């Protein structure tokens, strides 16, 4: 009755430690990952302090090693000050993250020349991912071509963006992309229900036509990734609502529902949550690691999932078919039926494994 | 000085056992693979007897388990008689092989309707690969669309073929392909040197324009695979020369030379000899497995490589830069500097590993 899946990989999570641990920490966020059938996460650098230099990375690595329940890699973040300074720690990170749209964090870049400087100085064999919306997708593709390297586009959300990426792939350009579940399963039609606070997310929810274009262009989507962006309900409903949705615990059930309806195949799902994350980010295999799912169980998403400290979900009320029953991580039962059974600190930094280093020429 | 690579995968080898063991057997062919930095091979079914039914597969599996020095999976072959009969053993094979062009083997299919029957009956979640040249590529793509599934095209060799596949990918069709080293590094310019016997191969050597089109369209190529097709020199130089080149021991040195010249990156190479073979054929990771190469050593390909029983090579005289120094397979030293150090039978059928089954819906 159960289907065995390999250990799934989420290449875009915000786990809020250090500095935002009321929203999530490594222990709670990786519990959420495990309950979602995810055994490896790549954590974004917009923490407090942000992971924009070697001391911050070193702190974050130890916090993750002590708190993570599944395996992980940590992104470095590009800043207006750190191009040309990250070479000695670059290979220990998941990759470099560029935040190219609205932000007031230390991740704000003022000029496309600063993007160029990062593409020129970051080691050419290591991943670069960009938060790049609408025309910014075309702009960062131009910078990638000028510097003769690849780029990965985070959370593609619009018809405009997926068609631009499709055209770039047709010209043989080295671009990959990911899509998040809220841009496949929510739209403007859901904003009345969500309200303006909860509904705040970046990239924003798309139109019905945006959602339909992403499904129609599934072949263009290399990865699914949650952009798990936990904020508390108080924050989402307050005066200055921060953008983002929690998503680790709902991603796989939503996508399994779509598989059961014939909207994509099981293989399509596994390419996008396992094989392509591995190959784009050079993430290592996890020995004796698998996920068992029950594809027949129908349930309704509640007002909050059990594990994320966000304690809310924008998918409340959606009917799904598919549920994670058991997760085994490196030979240990990590999750069964609503209970996480590996402690904080069980998880490891996959970039320290010999198989987890990105290959490079001498 | 050495670069560590993951265990490389060759998804297209002819190892001639059972029934052609003067040309190669599992022990010699997998020694050649190891010396070429290859730790997993997928063996084609045009043996004697051909692997076209369950008893033949069972025999071949035991011969491989007893003789293989690296890990393997075995293809089943489509025949005019076996559509609808392979369901119980299908998941134990690498995939199903369709031979769609000239052959008088029991693999000859008389009609496109027989291709359709195989696409309709072979389990939808399992790989299908096709030997399909020139217009046959378009024809088998049509059959794949009519039956609503994917297909993998073996050894793409012509501008015509790679541009057709490029157009199909631009329309979002589920097609992947592989290219063999002789179609990247040899051309019509080499037929005077090779002669008409040695030069016999299918697909035939292309023009300079064919070779240049494959390089220009590298983005369209998902895998490299040798189409290691050993025949003895007596056979190649005799009256009815069989088509095919040995290639396991020369593939990686040729491609490393191209990397050193900037014709493709190390990552481009590893996507095509590791990550994409894994994901197209659902081949499992190999624990504690890696290849160490020396990228600085210049050498000239001799008149025969040490291990293949073919005892000749069409790349004789080419200057290369790059050589396999050490292979570790599942924690054992398998190859060092011209000596294979694991015995026949060390290799295993990866489809019997729990991680080697192709996932499917219940
Ligand atoms: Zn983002
Ligand atoms: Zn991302
Ligand atoms: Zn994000
Ligand atoms: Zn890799
Ligand atoms: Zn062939
Ligand atoms: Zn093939
Ligand atoms: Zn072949
Ligand atoms: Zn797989």
């Amino acid at each position: 009755k159960l289907v065995r899946l390999p250990g799934l990989i989420d290449v875009h999570v915000h786990l809020r430690e250090p500095g935002g641990t009321h929203k999530e920490d490594f222990a709670s966020g990786t519990a959420a990952a495990l309950a979602g059938g995810i055994t490896m996460v790549c954590a974004m650098p917009n923490t407090r302090p942000p992971i924009i230099d070697a001391p911050a990375l070193a702190l974050a690595q130890k916090l993750a090693e002590a708190g993570a329940r599944c395996d992980f890699a940590l992104f470095l973040g590009a800043s207006s000050e750190n191009a040309g300074t990250l070479g000695t720690v670059a290979g220990s990170a998941a990759g470099l993250k560029l935040y190219l749209n609205e932000t007031y964090s230390e991740l704000r870049l003022d000029s496309v020349v600063q993007w160029m400087e990062h593409f020129e100085t970051w080691p050419s064999h290591l991943p670069i991912v960009a938060h790049a919306e609408q025309q910014t997708v075309a702009a960062v593709l131009m910078v990638a071509q000028l510097t003769q390297r690849s780029v990965h586009i985070c959370h593609v959300a619009r018809k405009e963006e997926i068609l631009l990426i499709k055209a770039a792939k047709a010209r043989g350009l080295p671009v990959t992309c990911e899509v998040a579940p809220h841009h496949l399963f929510l739209s403007h039609d859901d904003l009345e229900r969500l309200g303006p606070g909860k509904g705040e997310v970046r990239p924003e929810l798309g139109s019905r036509q945006d959602v339909e274009a992403l499904w129609e262009n599934m072949a263009v989507i290399d990865c699914f990734a949650s952009d798990h962006a936990p904020h508390t309900l108080e924050e989402k409903c307050g005066s200055r609502p921060p953008p983002g949705f929690p998503g680790l615990e709902t991603m796989l059930p939503l996508l399994l529902t779509a598989v059961s309806e014939g909207r994509l195949s099981l293989d399509d799902l596994l390419q996008r949550l396992h094989h392509n994350p591995r190959r784009i980010f050079h993430l290592p295999p996890q020995e004796d690691t698998y996920v068992e799912v029950d594809l027949e169980h129908e349930w309704t998403i509640p007002s909050h999932m059990p594990f994320s400290k966000a304690h809310w979900t924008p998918f409340e009320g959606q009917k799904v078919k598919g549920t994670v029953r058991r997760v085994v991580l490196r030979g240990e039962v990590a999750y069964i039926d609503g209970q996480v059974l590996v402690p904080p600190g069980y998880g490891q930094d996959v970039r320290k494994w010999p198989q987890g280093a990105v290959p490079q020429l001498p």
